């Protein structure tokens, strides 16, 4: 599923991401834009052989099991495929664990490089929330 910008903002807010660990909703929407272009089915392979899955490109190195990432962990206790669902529950629940692990949203390189310090409010501008 490819979410609309405000559609995704609403879904994230409902799932408790607005101001989760202090990160306003616009941060999450911005992260999602640059990670996946709002596409739940997005996948990308990392240089180390791990793979990123879903709207927030959660990595199989630590967070989900895909059966093909040697020496990796599955800290969200989910098959990586669950992160590709049209229902973003699994992605959000896992993102909550990731963002709580010490480095906040810096875990998402694209957030650090493209959203951090920017006017992220613009990402939820005009949305009925
Ligand atoms: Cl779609
Ligand atoms: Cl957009
Ligand atoms: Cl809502
Ligand atoms: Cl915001
Ligand atoms: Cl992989
Ligand atoms: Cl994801
Ligand atoms: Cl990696
Ligand atoms: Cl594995
Ligand atoms: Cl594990
Ligand atoms: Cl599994
Ligand atoms: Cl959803
Ligand atoms: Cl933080
Ligand atoms: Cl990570
Ligand atoms: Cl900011
Ligand atoms: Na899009
Ligand atoms: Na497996
Ligand atoms: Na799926
Ligand atoms: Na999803
Ligand atoms: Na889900
Ligand atoms: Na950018
Ligand atoms: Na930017
Ligand atoms: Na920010």
């Amino acid at each position: 599923k490819v979410f609309g910008r405000c559609e995704l903002a609403a879904a994230m807010k409902r799932h408790g991401l607005d101001n989760y660990r202090g990160y306003s909703l616009g941060n999450w929407v911005c992260a999602a834009k640059f990670e996946s272009n709002f596409n739940t089915q997005a996948t990308n392979r990392n240089t180390d052989g791990s793979t990123d899955y879903g709207i927030l490109q959660i990595n199989s190195r630590w967070w989900c099991n895909d059966g093909r990432t040697p020496g990796s962990r599955n800290l969200c206790n989910i098959p990586c495929s669950a992160l590709l669902s049209s229902d973003i529950t699994a992605s959000v629940n896992c993102a909550k664990k990731i963002v709580s692990d010490g480095n906040g949203m810096n875990a998402w390189v694209a957030w650090r490089n493209r959203c951090k310090g920017t006017d992220v409010q613009a990402w939820i501008r005009g949305c009925r929330l």
